[PDB]
Order: structure tokens, then sequence, then C-alpha cells
């Protein structure tokens, strides 16, 4: 399947790291402290797809730790999921580990395929987990550019 790897910021300059085995936390990071940041392998996967909205898998660079979006308490959750590593990266993704990548000015959404209009978001503060977010709108962090690694 075809795969890139990458980091992502959000549109607030914030990094993405680990922080437990499961969560990923969004913080401002520079020098050589910017190595403490993951990569993705984005991958291109079956679903619907317009020039403004390709579906995609986010996982681990070398980790067979997957992005999901799953009901956790009657809300729509973010987790790392855990999977077999040896069928996996697929074409068919199941349905809860896609992401339509929407770019939107030089920015990028990634809105969950399995929960319409809920995105990937950050928080204003430091040191917060990264969730699923169902509020565009001017307090959550949203949009995210994209670097090649």
């Amino acid at each position: 399947v075809r795969s890139l790897n990458c980091t992502l910021r959000d549109s607030q300059q914030k990094s993405l790291v680990m922080s437990g085995p499961y969560e990923l936390k969004a913080l401002h990071l520079q020098g050589q402290d910017m190595e403490q940041q993951v990569v993705f392998s984005m991958s291109f996967v079956q679903g619907e797809e317009s020039n403004d909205k390709i579906p995609v898998a986010l996982g681990l660079k070398e980790k067979n730790l997957y992005l999901s979006s799953v009901l956790k308490d009657d809300k729509p959750t973010l987790q790392l999921e855990s999977v077999d590593p040896k069928n996996y990266p697929k074409k068919k993704m199941e349905k809860r580990f896609v992401f339509n990548k929407i770019e939107i000015n030089n920015k990028l959404e990634f809105e969950s395929a399995q929960f319409p209009n809920w995105y990937i978001s950050t928080s204003q503060a430091e040191n917060m987990p990264v969730f699923l977010g169902g509020t565009k709108g001017g307090q959550d962090i949203t949009d995210f550019t994209m670097q090649f690694v």
C-alpha cells in the first residue's frame, strides 16, 4: 500500500510526542529536543476520495500502533491501537483506523471516516493529549502542517 513518512505539527507549532505507551501529547518543542517527536507512516487506503478528501491511515513509523476512532462512553475517542504486525498495513483498513485528510489552504485536517465531523484535535495548552474533537471553531486546534522525513 503506498505509505509516506511524516511528521505532524499543529497550527500553533506544537510537535507531537508519545505520552504513555498509547497516548500522543502535543507540546512546543525546539532544538535537539525535536528528536523526541513521533514520525507517522501515513497509508493510502481504500475509501471515499475527492481531490480535497484523501482517506489515510496513521501509523507510527516502525511500530504496530495505529490511530483509531472508537466509541468510549458514548463519545468518539482517539486511541493508539496495537495490531498484528504481519497483517498491517492494508489497502482495505478497517473503518476505525481511517481518516479523511482534507487540504484546506496549506493546512491539513483529519476527519474520522467513522465519526463524521470529528477531527484529530490538540489543546491550546502544553502537554495535553491529542483527542477526537467534534467542534471546529476557535477553541481546539484541528489543523496541521505536514513535513516529509
